[PDB]
C-alpha cells in the first residue's frame, strides 16, 4: 500500500505492542466501543466535540493512516470514529511491519482541528428505525433472540432486519452477491453496542455499498424501549 503525503499515523494495537516498536511518529489510540446514546442533537455534538478534543490532543490532521496486524475490530472501530470526526482516513493492515522500529513516544504538539461528524457515516436509532435494509452481525443465536448480554434487558434484534454474521465479511470475494447486494445500495449495519460493526461498514464500503453504521446498536436500542423481535 502506497501512503499519502505527510500522513499521521495511528496504530491501533495494544500499548505493549505499540511499545515494543511502532512507526516513526506514529500516535497510540486503541479506542474501546462506547455506549453511545444520540438522540438529541446536543447528544450529537457531545460526540462530536470529543472527537475535537481527541484530535487535537493526539495532533491529528488528514491525511491519517490508521495500522494494525490485520483488518481487527481495534483498527476498523478507531478509524470508524476518525472518519467520523470528518478525518480522511486510510486502513493499512499489512506492509508496515518492518517499519515498527521506534519505541519512543511522540509528544505531538496539540492540533487545532475540528472535528464535524459525517453524517452519511452514521445511523442514529431514529435513522436505522427508518432504513430500508439493515444487516445485524452478531451471531445467529443473539439475532434469534435466544441469547443476551446481561446489560441488555432481553434477546432480540431489530424488526426487520438481516442477519450477516460478521465472519462472513471476511472473504470479501462475492460477498454483495451471497449477501443480495449491489454497489450504490443503502445499507446499515449493527451489533450490540457497535464493537464491531465498523469492521462491515469499511468492507462495505471497499465494495462500493453506502453502508451506514448504527453505533448505538441494539444495547442502545433496548435501553430506549424501542420495538424488537421476537
Ligand atoms: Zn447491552
Amino acid at each position: 500500500m502506497n501512503l499519502p503525503e505527510d500522513a499521521v499515523l495511528v496504530d491501533t494495537r495494544p500499548r505493549p505492542a505499540y511499545e515494543a516498536g511502532h512507526l516513526p511518529g506514529a500516535r497510540h489510540l486503541d479506542l474501546s466501543a462506547p455506549k453511545l446514546r444520540l438522540r438529541e442533537e446536543a447528544e450529537l455534538k457531545a460526540l462530536e466535540g470529543g472527537l475535537t478534543e481527541l484530535f487535537q490532543t493526539l495532533g491529528l490532521r488528514s491525511p491519517v493512516v490508521l495500522y494494525d496486524e490485520g483488518l481487527t475490530s481495534r483498527l476498523c472501530r478507531t478509524a470508524f470514529f476518525l472518519g467520523l470526526g470528518g478525518l480522511e482516513v486510510q486502513l493499512w493492515t499489512e506492509g508496515w511491519e518492518p517499519y515498527a522500529t521506534e519505541k519512543e513516544e511522540p509528544k505531538p504538539e496539540r492540533t487545532e482541528v475540528v472535528a464535524k461528524l459525517r453524517r452519511d457515516w452514521l445511523l442514529t436509532a431514529d435513522e436505522a428505525a427508518r432504513h430500508p435494509l439493515l444487516l445485524d452481525v452478531r451471531s445467529p443465536e443473539e439475532f434469534q433472540g435466544k441469547v443476551h448480554p446481561p446489560c441488555c434487558p432481553r434477546g432480540g434484534r431489530i424488526p426487520g432486519s438481516k442477519n450477516a454474521p460478521l465472519e462472513l465479511f471476511l472473504s470479501p470475494e462475492g460477498l454483495l452477491e451471497r449477501l443480495g447486494l449491489q454497489p450504490g445500495q443503502e445499507v446499515g449495519v449493527y451489533c450490540h453496542s457497535g464493537a464491531r460493526s465498523a469492521v462491515a461498514f469499511f468492507v462495505l464500503r471497499s465494495l462500493g455499498v453506502r453502508a451506514r453504521n448504527y453505533l448505538g446498536s441494539m444495547h442502545e436500542w433496548l435501553q430506549e424501549g424501542l420495538p424488537t423481535e421476537p
